[PDB]
């Protein structure tokens, strides 16, 4: 585990990162998709052998030794209000079993559902909350990664609250 363990926010590319493992922000069909996924396939084209798997879970692949845990998040677009937010809560449990699993003491990670998925509203809050429930009994460092320079501000506030 992390000495202290930490929440921090970087506005950068998660391929860039500079922790021990990776989340990516998947389709369930293992593709290079676009935003997130696509600088992960990049960076990690390796990670996308066999990571097919379904909304709402995680699948880690090795690159190397560094692993990619594969998060499928619900594209809102498809889901109801209701079973999208379930769907997305249940994914960040599957991210904190594969952190735990792995024995890291870091992870990357993006808020899922926010970009292309989000159904074209803003969950900066319902995503960030359910990474909060689902990573807070973890003892890694998590740093968040975002784009969007107001969306820093916002996820930098919202840890700064909780400390
Ligand atoms: C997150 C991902 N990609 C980029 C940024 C942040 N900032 C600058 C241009 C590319
Ligand atoms: C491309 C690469 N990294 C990221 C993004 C896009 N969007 C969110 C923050 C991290
Ligand atoms: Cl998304």
């Amino acid at each position: 585990g992390a000495m202290a363990p930490s929440y921090r926010v970087k506005r950068m590319d998660i391929a860039k990162n500079d922790e021990e493992c990776v989340v990516n922000a998947a389709n369930p069909r293992g593709l290079p998709g676009d935003g997130v996924c696509k600088a992960v396939y990049k960076k990690w084209p390796e990670s996308f052998k066999n990571s097919a798997t379904p909304v709402g879970t995680a699948k880690t692949v090795m690159c190397g030794t560094y692993p990619v845990i594969h998060a499928v998040g619900p594209n809102f677009s498809n889901y109801t209000e209701s079973e999208g937010d379930r769907e997305l809560a249940a994914a960040y449990r599957e991210v904190a079993k594969e952190v735990t699993r792995l024995g890291v003491n870091s992870v990357a990670i993006p808020l899922l559902s926010t970009g292309v998925y989000s159904g074209g509203k803003d969950r900066l809050t319902q995503s960030l909350n359910h990474l909060f429930t689902a990573m807070d009994s973890t003892d890694a460092d998590v740093v968040i990664y975002c784009r969007d320079k107001e969306w820093e501000k916002k996820i930098s506030e919202a840890i700064q609250m909780r400390t």
